[PDB]
C-alpha cells in the first residue's frame, strides 16, 4: 500500500461546497410515534449526546460540466475529488443538559453515611437525574466511522461480555460516564441508566482500528475532548450476583448481619463547558493525513462525524391548558425539546489519475467498485446517516463564502 | 560506567511491530474462583488502579531471517534491537469508577458537626464508595520495575510499655501485572498493616498498593529500568472521617484540657480523608501519542538487552466499572428479587514500536564491559530466567516484526519525524 | 562596601558530585510519644507534612580534601572553598494529603448558611472535628540557616486582649509551617488548647521571613528559592466563649426577645489546600545556581549549606490497625488503631571547587564578613544549640559526575 | 496641549535606591476601638486585608539634596526632579484568606434549593452568618493620589421610595474599604438597617479605583503604573427579611393561593467568595520597571512624593487569640476570652533616576499651567485633610544600588 501523493495527480482547480443551515428539532430522551403507525416517528430523538454522521455526496467529477475539460484526458485518465479544507459550523448557545430516570435503579447514597440495617424493600427506584460526560470529537473521511461497543457474548450467572464493532450512524449515542455498552440487552432491568440511553447502544469511536486500516479511508483527520468526575456515590438495588468473597472482610453481627450490595456506581458529570475549549466553528486545513488516503474522496462520497455535548441545554416548553386566575398545577403540560444547528463548510481540490496498467490493477484491489463506476446495491444504503447533498453546491468563487477567503489566505493564493 | 553510544553501533535498519488489539476483561473488585477447586479463576481481577507491565518478546535478530546480513560479521559481532518510537494506544473512553466496602470501618463525619458525646459500638461499619486518586505512568525499560510499600517490619525491642504501633519497614519489589497502584491512602501492605480489612475499600483492603521507588531507579549504575517515563497523580480530600474501635496512641494531656460531664470520654482523633482523583480530561492524556526515544538520561539509550522491553502502564483515566443486569423472572411489574446486579471492568491496549538494529563488535574491552555489566549477555549470545516467578503480561513480537514501516501508524510517523 | 563573590573568588574546572543517598523520617504526624523510662528520650517522633525539613549538610574541608593532583593552587597564598552550582531535592512516597484534627475543637455553630436565634451556649460545646490544612511547597538554600517570622505574646502595657509582637527565629528541623491559621505562638496566644487541631495548638508555626534574608548585605541565607502557597476556606465556624471585643453598637441595631442575646462574632475558617498534582511540583527536578541575586554566588562558607524544604504534597497519613483478639465477628474493642507518617528524601549536589588569593585586601574583607573563616583556615559552635537533620558528605564527594544522575544532568547544562 | 515629559524632562545616568525597610499594622480586622469616652482616640486601630493600603511616599528635595558632586546641572537654568524607574512591592505574612460576618446578618431563607411557603415569621429573624470575601489584588503608583468611585445616595426626588442613586468620586485614603463582592457603595447611608453586610463595611464607603477616570486625565499623573486581578463566585443565596419596596409586577408570575397567597421575599442577594489564592498569581514581590508609561506622564515625581496604593486579600489571615482568665483542670467557655486579630507585612523598595529641566520660557509656561505650585516650589498643601501612610525616604536615598536586593536586579536588567 502506497500513498495517494503517488498516484493522484494534484490540479490547481478548486472548489467551495456549504451544506447551510442544518436542524434537529426533537425529544431528547425518546421518539414520539404517529397515531397511526407506531413503526413511523413524528417527533424524532434529538439529543447533544448523539453521533451526527453526515454521509456528504459529491458531485461526479468525471460527469461535471466544467467549462474546460483540457486539463486531463477522458481517455486514459479520470477524476476525484480531494478534501483539503472544512470547518464544522454550530449554532446555538453553549450550555448543559440533563438526563435522568423516574424509576433510577439507585438505593443507598454511599458517599459519607449508610448505616446497618439495610432498608431493602420490592421497590425502591426514585426519580433522579445527573449531567452526562462532557465529549467534542470530529471525524473526516471517505468511509463511515467504525465504533466499538460491549454486547452480551457467547456462554457465575454473569451475562458474556463480547467487543463489537460496528458502524457508528447517525443518532447512535455517545458514551456518557457509564461505558460504551449496550444498555438494552446487558442492563435487563431498564432502570441503571436514564431512559435515553437505557434502551440504547452507547458507543465509542475504535481509534486505534481505523488508525491501524491499510488504505486509510477512516481517519484523514480526528480531534476530540473528553472530560467527567463522580460527582455523586450510589448502589443498586436487587440481588449481589457475585458476593464479596470472604478473605475481605470480618462478617458483622445481630444489625450487620446482612451485609449491604457492594454493587456501586458513579453519577458522571461533564464539568464547565467554555468557549476556549471548542474544537468547532474553525477551518481544518487537511494537508498531509497520517494515513495514505491524503483526503482523497473516492466514490465522491465523505462522512463527517460530530459529537458535541457543549450544547446540551434542553429547552422547558409549558402550555396552558386552562387559564386561571390562581396558579394550579394541573392546568399546565411540560415538555421537553432540544435543537441541533450544524453548518458544514468544505474546500475541495480537483484532482486526475492516469489509469496505467499499475495503478488500474492497485485501484483494483483496494476498492473494485472504484473502475466500475469510472466505466473504466450499495451496501451502505442498509446504514442510516444525516446525508449532505452538495451536488448543486460546488463553486468556482472561492472568495464569496467565508470558508473560502481563510483558505485563500492559508495556501497564498 | 559509560554510555552504550560508544560501544552500541547503529545502522540504518529498521522495524516495526505491533501487539495488535489486547483486551481484559474482568470484575473490578476482586477474582472468582472457577470453581472446580481454587487456583483456578472463572472471572480474573481487572481494575483501572492495576499496573499493567507487559514484557514485550523480540524476536532474537542474531537469529532473525534478515534477507541480507552482509551488514555484520557473526564472528566477531552480535546483533540487538534498540528501541526508538513507542506509541501506548488505549481504548474504551476516558471515565471513572468508584471502588468501595460494604463494612467500612467509618464512624462519624468529622467535617462540620460531630458533638459531644460520641456513640460508639461493637459494630458501626458502613457501606460507602469513593472515587480513588487519579493517576497516569508509563515506564519503559529491558527490565521490570521496582516498586516501594510499606509493610510490617520485625518485631524490635520494648515489647511492653512503648507503643503496640506494628513496626513499618518500607521494601523494594518487582512492580507485577495486576498488583495495586496507591488509591489515595498510601502505599502499604493493607492486608497485614490492617488486620480489621475493613479500613479502605474491599480491592485493595487485602491487596498491596505500590509505588516505583523513582529515585532507585533513576539512580542504578546502568540504567536499564527507566528508558524514559511520563507520570501525573492528582488527588485532593473529599471527605473527612474516623475510625470506630480503641485509639492506639492517646493524645497526650498538654495538647487539651480535659472535658466533663458529657464531654468527658474523649472521641477518637484517628481521622483518615477520603481522596478524590477531580476530572479527567483529554487535554491531560499521556497515551495515544508517539514517544521518540532519542536521548535517555541514564547510560542505557534504549538498547533492548536480553531482547525483550518492560512497558509498565497506569491509567486511571479509562476506569468505568460497567454494570450489568439479569432478569431471574420476567413480570409485569418490577421486583427487587427478580434482578441479579453484576460490575465489571475493561480495558483496550494496543502496543506499537519501532526498533532499530544495532551491532557490536565485541572486542575485549567491550567484553570486559559486558560480562561485569550482566554475564548472561554474552552466554545468550554465546561468545533458568529469574523473572520466571513473578507475573507479567507477555506481549510475544518475535512473529510481528515488519520492515516495512511506511504500512503502519507509528512507522509512518517516525518516517516524517526523523526525516527519511 | 559588600562585594559579589564573582570578585574575589576564582572559579576552577574542577567539579565534585555528593548525595545523601536515601533519607527516611517515620513517625505520628500530630504529635511525639516520649519514653517513659527516659523523658529525653524518644519512643516515636513527630513526623508530618506540615514540618520543616532543614538539612545541615556538612562539607569535607576542601583545604584537606585527598585531591590527586594539587598543583592548581598554592596554600601558600591561597585557601579553597566549596561552591554549590547544582541541587535536586529528591523526594520519594505518592502524592497525597493528610488531615489534622482536633478531638475537643473548640466549634461552636456553623455560620455559613443557618445559624438561627436564639443561640445555645453551654459551659462545654467542643466538638470532634478534621479538616486538610493549606498547601505549601518551598526550597531555601544556603550556607546559614534561614530566618522565620511568626507572632508571639508582646510586652503587657497599660481591652485585655494580649499584646503582639513579631518575632524573628531560625527555623529548625520539625518546626512546623503555618496552616492556614497564621504564623504564631499558639500555645502562648491561644490558651484554651482547642482553638486550632491538635498538631499546631502546642507548637510555634513559622513562615519564613524572605524579606529580611533578601536584604541582608551578604546574601548568605538564600542563594535560591522557590515557593509554591494555595488554599481556600472550606468551611465557616465561630468560636465558644466569652468573646472580647463585643461588636459596637453603631453597627447594628438591637434585637428582642429571642434575639435579645447576641451571639459571637468570633468566626474563624478552616484551611482546604486543595488538589496535589504533579504539574505543580517543586521537586525531583534540577535547580542551576548560576547567578544568585544576592552578593554571595553560592559559596559554602564554614564547609556546609543549609536546605530547607516544605512539602505538603506528600502528607498523606497511613492509617494502621492490630488485632488484639480474633473473633468470627466484628467487634470494635478488639482492634487498635493507629496513624503513622513517613517522609522519602533524597538530596543531590553538584559542587564547584573554588580558590581565593588572601591579599592584604581580601583578608580584610573577609575578616569584616566572618572573622571564623579566616580562623578556621588557619591563615563553641553557635549553631548547636538547634536543631537540623545532619547530612555527613564529607565521604560522598566524587569526581565522576558520570554514573551519577545529577552530574549527567550537569554536563548537559554546562556542554562538558 | 500635553505632550510627554520624555520631550522636556532631561534623563541623567544618577540612580538612587530608596527603601522603606518592614512597615507592619496590627489591628482588629472588623473594627476599630476608641476610647470609652473619646470621639477620636484609637487603642486598637481597624487593620484588615480588605482595606487600601495608599502610601504617600516622601521623597528628598533634589534640588536641596546633598549631591556628591553637583556639577552635572545649572541651577541658573535648571531644576531637578527624580522619577521612579523601579518598585518592588515586599509582603510579607503567609497567604492565606480571612472570614468577615454578622452576628445579625439580615439573612432569612436559604434561597439555593428548598424555601417552601409559607414564609416563616417572626419581627426578628437575623441569623449569625460569617464569610469569605471576593478575592483582590492591585497596585497603584502614581505623583498623585488614586481616584476612586462608589455609590451613594444622590439628589432628592421631585415627588417607589427608593433612595436615589448618585455615582461619586473621591480621593481614596489609606484603611479605605474595598469592594468585597456587594458592590462599591456607602452602605451607612444606603443600608439603614446596618445588617444587610457584615461589620466591616456596614458602617463604610468601599471603594473602587476609577481606572476610567484615571486614564483619562490630560497629564497622567495618576497611573504611571498598576496591576490587578480580582476573582470572585457565588457560594450561597440567600434573601432579604423586611418589606418588598417595589413589588414584582403580576405579568410576571401567576398569583397564589391558600398555602402560597402571601408572596415570599424576591429581594435575593448572593454570599461571595474569592476562591483559591496561589503564589503562582502573586502580583507582589516582583521588581516593576516604569519605563515608558502609558500616560504622557513617564514616572515623574512631581512635588518630590509619590503614591503607591495596595490592595492584597491573598494575606487577610485572621489570627484567633484567647486568654485565660482562670485556670482550671476541666475546660469551661466561661473561664476564656476570644479575639481576632490582623496583621499586614509591607517592605516598599524604589530605584530612582535624577532628572533635569531647562526652565525655558515655553516650558515654564507650560509648566505653569499643569500645576502652578511645581515653579512655586522650584523658587523659580490640599492632601493634609487625607488620612496617607506616611513613609518618609528623604534620609534612605542611597546610590550603592548593589548593596541593596531591587538595586542589584536594576543593575542586572539595565545592564549597567
Amino acid at each position: 500500500v502506497v500513498s495517494t501523493d503517488e498516484y493522484v495527480s494534484r490540479t490547481s482547480i478548486y472548489y467551495y461546497a456549504g451544506s447551510s443551515r442544518l436542524l434537529a428539532v426533537g425529544n431528547p430522551y425518546f421518539s414520539i410515534k404517529n397515531p397511526t403507525n407506531a413503526k413511523k416517528l413524528l417527533v424524532p430523538k434529538v439529543s447533544g449526546l448523539q453521533y451526527r454522521v453526515f454521509r456528504v455526496r459529491l458531485p461526479d467529477p468525471n460527469k461535471f460540466g466544467f467549462p474546460d475539460t483540457s486539463f486531463y484526458n477522458p481517455d486514459t485518465q479520470r477524476l476525484v475529488w480531494a478534501c483539503v479544507g472544512l470547518e464544522i459550523g454550530r449554532g446555538q448557545p453553549l450550555g448543559v443538559g440533563v438526563s435522568g430516570h423516574p424509576y433510577l435503579n439507585k438505593f443507598d447514597d454511599t458517599e459519607t453515611s449508610n448505616r446497618y440495617p439495610a432498608q431493602p424493600g420490592s421497590d425502591n427506584r426514585e426519580c433522579l437525574s445527573m449531567d452526562y460526560k462532557q465529549t467534542q470529537l470530529c471525524l473526516i473521511g471517505c468511509k463511515p466511522p467504525t465504533g466499538e461497543h460491549w454486547g452480551k457474548g457467547v456462554a457465575t450467572d454473569c451475562p458474556p461480555l463480547e467487543l463489537f464493532n460496528s458502524i457508528i450512524e447517525d443518532g447512535d449515542m455517545v458514551d456518557t460516564g457509564f461505558g460504551c455498552m449496550d444498555f438494552g440487552t446487558l442492563q435487563a432491568n431498564k432502570s441503571d441508566v436514564p431512559i435515553d440511553i437505557c434502551n440504547s447502544t452507547c458507543k465509542y469511536p475504535d481509534y486505534l482500528k481505523m488508525a491501524s486500516e491499510p488504505y486509510g479511508d477512516s481517519l484523514f483527520f480526528f480531534l476530540r475532548r473528553e472530560q467527567m468526575f463522580v460527582r455523586h456515590f450510589f448502589n443498586r438495588a436487587g440481588k449481589l450476583g457475585e458476593a464479596v468473597p470472604d478473605d475481605l472482610y470480618i462478617k458483622g453481627s445481630g444489625n450487620t448481619a446482612v451485609i449491604q450490595s457492594s454493587a456501586f456506581f458513579p453519577t458522571p458529570s461533564g464539568s464547565i463547558v467554555t468557549s476556549e475549549s471548542q474544537l468547532f466553528n474553525k477551518p481544518y486545513w487537511l494537508q498531509r493525513a497520517q494515513g495514505h488516503n491524503n483526503g482523497i474522496c473516492w466514490g465522491n462520497q465523505l462522512f463527517v462525524t460530530v459529537v458535541d455535548t457543549t450544547r446540551s441545554t434542553n429547552m422547558t416548553l409549558c402550555t396552558e391548558v386552562k387559564k386561571e386566575s390562581t396558579y394550579k398545577n394541573e392546568n399546565f403540560k411540560e415538555y421537553v425539546r432540544h435543537v441541533e444547528e450544524y453548518d458544514l463548510q468544505f474546500v475541495f481540490q480537483l484532482c486526475k489519475i492516469t489509469l496505467t496498467a499499475e495503478i488500474m490493477t492497485y485501484i483494483h484491489t483496494m476498492d473494485s467498485n472504484i473502475l466500475e463506476d469510472w466505466q473504466f446495491e450499495d451496501p451502505l444504503n442498509k446504514y442510516t446517516f444525516w446525508e449532505v447533498n452538495l451536488k448543486e453546491k460546488f463553486s468556482a468563487d472561492l472568495d464569496q463564502f467565508p470558508l473560502g477567503r481563510k483558505f485563500l489566505l492559508q495556501s497564498g493564493l
